[PDB]
C-alpha cells in the first residue's frame, strides 16, 4: 500500500506518534516521505547485508527478523515483512521503539538529513487532525 500524505498522518496519529518522545507528527510524515514515498512495502539492501523495511524503512539489523543478516538482533522482535503490511501498526510500534534507543529519529538517516530542523509542519498541512 502507498499511503496518501493525510491517511498516513491520520494513521500515524491514531497508533500515537504524534509528539511520541516531542516529535511533532510533521517529523514523522516526513521520514516516512522520504524513506519509503510512503509506500508500505519499500524494501532496501544496505551495503552491510541488513535490509530497510516499510514505510518507515525498519532496519533489519536492528530491529526485526529477516533470516538473512548476520549478526542481527530483533529488538521489535518481529518478522520484517510484518513490518510491509497496509497496516502500520507493527512499524508504528516498532518506530516508537527506535525513537526511544537513544538518537532519537537521528536513527532515520532521510530524517536526519532531510527533515531535521526543517518546516516538518508543512507536511500535515490540510490534513483533519
Ligand atoms: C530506522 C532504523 O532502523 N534506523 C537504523 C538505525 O537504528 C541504525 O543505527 C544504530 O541504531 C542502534 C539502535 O538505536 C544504535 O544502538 C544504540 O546506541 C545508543 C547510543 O548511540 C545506545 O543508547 C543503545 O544502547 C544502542 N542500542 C542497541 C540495541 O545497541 C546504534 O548506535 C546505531 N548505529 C549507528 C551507526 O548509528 C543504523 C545502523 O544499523 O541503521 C539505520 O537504518
Ligand atoms: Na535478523
Amino acid at each position: 500500500k502507498v499511503f496518501g500524505r493525510c491517511e498516513l498522518a491520520a494513521a500515524m496519529k491514531r497508533h500515537g506518534l504524534d509528539n511520541y518522545r516531542g516529535y511533532s507528527l510533521g517529523n514523522w510524515v516526513c521520514a516516512a516521505k522520504f524513506e519509503s514515498n510512503f509506500n508500505t512495502q519499500a524494501t532496501n539492501r544496505n551495503t552491510d547485508g541488513s535490509t530497510d523495511y516499510g514505510i518507515l524503512q525498519i532496519n533489519s539489523r536492528w530491529w526485526c527478523n529477516d533470516g538473512r543478516t548476520p549478526g542481527s538482533r530483533n529488538l521489535c522482535n518481529i518478522p520484517c515483512s510484518a513490518l510491509l503490511s497496509s497496516d502500520i501498526t507493527a512499524s508504528v510500534n516498532c518506530a516508537k521503539k527506535i525513537v526511544s534507543d537513544g538518537n532519537g529519529m537521528n536513527a532515520w538517516v532521510a530524517w536526519r538529513n532531510r527533515c531535521k530542523g526543517t518546516d516538518v509542519q508543512a507536511w500535515i498541512r490540510g490534513c483533519r487532525l
